[PDB]
């Protein structure tokens, strides 16, 4: 669930509530936070 950077729709912190899925982002120290209506890969 690596991500190459954080999407503009969602934020990165150091954790995402549990309705927003956990994408790893590379391009950010902490993981990346996106709404679960987001879609992944």
């Amino acid at each position: 669930l690596v991500l190459k950077y954080c999407p503009k729709i969602g934020y990165c912190s150091n954790t995402c509530s549990k309705t927003q899925i956990w994408a790893t982002s590379h391009g950010c120290k902490m993981y990346c936070c996106l709404p679960a209506s987001w879609k992944w890969k």
